[PDB]
């Protein structure tokens, strides 16, 4: 069968499919190209999904679940979930394992069983159009999702009876929808995604060589707490302050009124993106001892812009960081893509256009670009789309320099991404206070034959003998392919870190050379590791005795570089007889000859 693309949003979901060569966004059973991400369980035992559920949320607040993406994959005691516990009108509870679950009519349900209801409708939407079963899907997630959030989204898919063939970040999906059928030429794009639940920004390179289009992320970030929800709650606060001032009542203590007020405020926000003024009209919004009370408040676009301007101006500073991290100026960005329903606000479009100096592209639909890109990825997996290349694996092994100029691999070539691997190293010399984490890319055993991706220092290590300190080095490649290298001194807690650009990378011409070069040199590289491993067990023991005095000692400095194992192993036996004939509050003594298997770092 077909592999469908689903944009699984906080607020809205969308299903798309490849129709031979062109993607088509599908209308649900109600004639809508998007479906609200809302699931409701009614008193008479039915499960409503989408617009039918949205329409009755205000009359059935306890049993209508929405914004489950804020909970899926999170622990119940996370502060973000606890803040969420108070404000949401449905019951959020701790599962037996501490996960954040929800409770409806006495049934405890996991967030993925709830999101699966939207996916069952998305699967059904596609099956009605195609006339055959659907079982495979590509589903999108925000770029800030961690490992657990990604697992939970896949889990939701399995419960909906869909096999989730691939997960791809939402900004990457948006670039794929735009990158089919693009006006030819290499372009740099900025994807500005402001949805109901979060802001995410990406800098994405779309290149073209021999008819094949490749997609590479140069930087990505955002703000996980700016979204259409936060625009609403600025308007909500204004209406509360205006009503308190006009009628002396604070609505915040009237749950029935606040549910009505949040929906009225959101529809007003939306309406003011198209009109210059609007009226919020809520009869019987509350009551006190003197009878019913009624709200009728005028909100102009100028007033609205005043309430939320601060949120938009704070979204600009994350773009500058993305440019710093991509090493680019605004002037190198050739196109801007607006994604997300909240970007339809004119102040947002104007404010973004002002930063980049160019008008955002008008042929990318902000509610649909992500789902279409998800459909594109599905078509690549079936082979139906061929001018698309997404690299989901490391092209080359990645590692660090360890004592003796050796490349030590932390993540092997062709490992599926995202992935994360750590290993603990130590210091190479007595009383060494710092180590230089030297990051390398390539297949050779000599560090000097590989590509340097960058380096950094970690300081503050206590004077101690070699091999006694513990330095944890972690390589993390995120799903969008960006490499984060960190180093941590485990006994003190100190940490230093770097991010490594794609530009400091190696190209396909160069990747194929590194692979061809290494196989031809397999025995020679093995020989270098062998004469290193012994060279360094030997300079192991003259550092150990120059410090012990405080002699063929200049003759073993010679016979370390003389590339022979038994040549150093003789200058071992030679100063092993120039030596064989003639406990306080700090580190510990030797007293025996054992050493440890932990690899060593220069610094
Ligand atoms: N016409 C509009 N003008 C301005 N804002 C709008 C408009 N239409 C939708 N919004 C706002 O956009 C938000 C929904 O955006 P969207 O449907 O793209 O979010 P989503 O993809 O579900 O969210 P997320 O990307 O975090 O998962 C809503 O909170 C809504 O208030
Ligand atoms: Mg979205």
């Amino acid at each position: 069968g077909k592999i469908i693309g689903i944009d699984l949003g906080t607020t809205n979901s969308c299903v798309a499919i490849m129709d031979g060569t062109t993607p088509r966004v599908l209308e649900n059973a109600e004639g809508d190209r998007t479906t609200p991400s809302i699931i409701a369980y009614t008193q008479d035992g039915e499960t409503l999904v989408g617009q039918p559920a949205k329409r009755q949320a205000v009359t059935n607040p306890q049993n209508t679940l929405f914004a489950i993406k804020r909970l899926i994959g999170r622990r119940f005691q996370d502060e973000e979930v606890q803040r969420d516990v108070s404000i949401m009108p449905f019951k959020i509870i701790a599962a037996d394992n501490g996960d954040a679950w929800v409770e409806v009519k006495g049934q405890k349900m996991a967030p993925p069983q709830i999101s699966a209801e939207v996916l069952k409708k998305m699967k059904k939407t596609a099956e009605d159009y195609l006339g055959e079963p659907v079982t495979e899907a590509v589903i999108t997630v925000p770029a800030y999702f961690n490992d657990a959030q990604r697992q939970a989204t896949k889990d939701a898919g399995r419960i909906a009876g869909l096999e989730v063939k691939r997960i791809i970040n939402e900004p990457t999906a948006a670039a794929l929808a735009y990158g089919l059928d693009k006006g030819t030429g290499n372009r740099t794009i900025a994807v500005y995604d402001l949805g109901g639940g979060a802001f995410d920004i990406s800098i994405i390179e779309i290149d073209e060589v021999d008819g094949e289009k490749t997609f590479e992320v140069l930087a990505t970030n955002g703000d996980t707490h700016l979204g259409g929800e936060d625009f609403d709650s600025r308007l909500i606060n204004y209406l509360v302050e205006e009503f308190k001032k006009d009628q002396g009542i604070d609505l915040r203590n009237d749950p029935l009124a606040m549910q009505r007020l949040k929906e009225a405020a959101e529809k007003a926000k939306i309406e003011l993106s198209s009109a210059q003024q609007t009226d919020v009209n809520l009869p019987y919004i509350t009551a006190d001892a003197t009878g019913p009370k009624h709200m009728n408040i005028k909100v102009t676009r100028a007033k609205l812009e005043s309430l939320v301007e601060d949120l938009v101006n704070r979204s600009i500073e994350p773009l500058k960081v993305a440019l710093q991290d991509a090493g680019l100026s605004v002037s190198d960005i050739d196109d801007v893509i607006l994604v997300g329903g909240q970007t339809r606000m004119p102040m947002v479009q104007k404010k973004v256009a002002e930063f980049f100096g160019k008008e955002p592209r008008k042929d990318v639909n902000p509610d649909e670009a992500v789902a279409i890109g998800a459909a594109v990825q599905g078509g690549v997996l079936t082979g139906d789309v061929k001018d698309v290349l997404l690299l989901d694996v490391t092209p080359l092994s990645l590692g660090i320099e360890t004592m003796g100029g050796v490349m030590t691999t932390l993540i092997a070539k062709n490992t599926t991404i995202p992935t994360k691997h750590s290993q603990v190293f130590s210091t190479a010399e007595d009383n060494q206070s710092a180590v230089t984490i030297h990051v390398l890319q390539g297949e050779r055993k000599r560090a000097a034959d590989n590509k340097s991706l960058g380096q950094f220092n970690l300081d503050g290590i206590n004077p101690a003998p070699r091999g006694m300190p513990q330095i944890e080095v972690t390589f993390d490649i995120d799903a969008d392919g960006i490499l984060h290298v960190s180093a941590k001194d485990k006994n003190s807690g100190k940490e230093q870190k770097i991010t490594i650009k794609a530009s400091s990378g190696l190209n396909e011409d160069e990747i194929q050379k590194m692979v061809r070069d290494a196989e031809a040199n397999a025995e020679a590289d093995r020989k270098f590791e062998e004469l290193v491993q012994t060279r360094n067990q030997g300079d192991h023991l003259l550092h150990s005795t120059r410090k012990q005095v405080e002699s063929a000692l200049t003759a073993l400095e010679t016979a370390l570089k003389g590339e022979d194992k038994a040549a150093i192993e003789a200058k071992m036996q030679e100063l092993a007889q120039v030596s064989q004939k003639l406990q306080q509050g700090g580190s510990a003594q030797q007293q025996t000859t054992g050493s440890g298997n932990r690899l060593l770092l220069t610094g």
